[PDB]
């Protein structure tokens, strides 16, 4: 039941606040502005007006795999945006939501004590996109040519997250493998993964474990580490 909100006008980071405050699971902390945002395309643009920045607590004892989780959340984020805008979106392993070549959303997940802090940033109404990420990022406004009710968006997103997380629990990742893999970005293309190494080859798909399958010279390798980031090559 992700439907009750805590909407602030400015914080250092919704991630940090939930790391500090003791909130109940299933409640989303939203912030119009973030002075010390962290993750994805940087801190500078996470302080822009028009973006949708929020975080929420999940039970660590209940969502053990922090590789499939980001994918399911990303799948939930894209599904909500597609339902709203009726625009096709792609998923970039292992977390980002993309429209074509540029990112629209990113899923962050941290752990602290007995907390699983999930932070999600969505590009909705930012009008003045930074020149340094004009190439890698886009907004709902830029794509569709109109603004969107950030509250309406957040609600349908929280709903999909809720609905999908219930299935991911009751059932398994098998329920989303096909949905996710079929929306994967750079699929069939030459790509390069970096993090705890650097593997380069053709992204051939997604394993039932949520791992990225790369076709190298000596076989297809399955990448499970969340450390890795997937970029073109
Ligand atoms: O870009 C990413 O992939 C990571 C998530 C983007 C940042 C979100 S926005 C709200 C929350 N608070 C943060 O400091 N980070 C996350």
């Amino acid at each position: 039941m992700f439907k009750n909100l805590i909407w602030l006008k400015e914080v250092d980071s919704t991630q940090e606040r939930l790391k500090e405050w003791n909130v109940s699971y299933g409640t989303a902390l939203v912030a119009d502005r973030q002075t010390k945002g962290r993750g994805g395309l940087g801190r500078k643009w996470l302080s822009q007006e028009g973006g949708l920045y929020f975080s929420f607590l999940l039970n660590p004892k209940e969502f053990e795999n922090l590789l499939q989780l980001p994918l399911v959340l990303g799948l939930s984020v894209s599904e909500a945006l597609e339902e709203i805008t009726e625009i096709p979106f792609s998923l970039k392993w292992p977390n980002d939501v993309y429209f074509q070549e540029k990112k629209v959303s990113g899923v962050l997940r941290e752990l602290s004590k007995d907390k699983l802090i999930v932070g999600i940033g969505i590009n909705v109404n930012q009008r003045e996109i930074p020149e340094e990420i004009k190439d890698r990022a886009t907004t709902l406004y830029e794509i569709t040519g109109k603004d969107w009710d950030r509250k309406e968006v957040l609600l349908k997103v929280l709903k999909r997250i809720s609905e999908n997380l219930k299935k991911f629990k009751e059932k398994s990742f098998k329920e989303f493998k096909g949905k996710i893999e079929s929306k994967m970005l750079y699929l069939g293309e030459e790509v390069k993964l970096l993090g705890e190494g650097k593997i380069t080859g053709k992204l051939v798909g997604l394993s039932e474990k949520g791992g990225a399958l790369i076709l190298t010279e000596e076989g297809i390798k399955e990448i499970l580490s969340g450390e890795f980031s997937l970029r073109r090559s």
